């Protein structure tokens, strides 16, 4: 029972990381399978979850989505406009899972804290 060690340092992924684990329904579960549509639950709770593993403080669910986000440019989760914390996985995670140069990973502790010294 050791989830410690990690690299991916992913939010959008992070998810199905909780998803697969049913311990984490409460929280977070599938909405249709069908679809590979999840919702959360709890944005409140989940995100603690996210911000404690991340060494991060204060967590807040405002600055999560703040990835999910990014990733509806790539046209890999789309956002349904009645619900509020509705997300649809359009195309398959794994099949954008890589790392070699300026690939996702990068956004992986960009989007999180510190200014931009553009």
């Amino acid at each position: 029972g050791s989830s410690g060690s990690s690299g991916c340092r992913l939010l959008w992924d992070y998810v199905y990381q909780l998803l697969s684990d049913s311990r984490y329904e409460n929280f977070i579960r599938w909405e249709d399978k069908e679809s590979k549509i999840f919702r959360i639950v709890d944005p409140n709770g989940l995100a603690r979850l996210w911000g404690n593993h991340k060494n991060r403080t204060n967590m807040t669910y405002e600055k999560m989505s703040r990835a999910l986000r990014h990733y509806y440019k790539l046209n890999i989760i789309r956002k349904e406009p009645g619900q509020r914390l509705l997300f649809r996985f359009m195309k398959t995670p794994d099949e954008i899972m890589s790392g070699r140069t300026d690939r996702l990973e990068h956004l992986e502790s960009q989007e999180l804290s510190g200014p931009s010294s553009g």
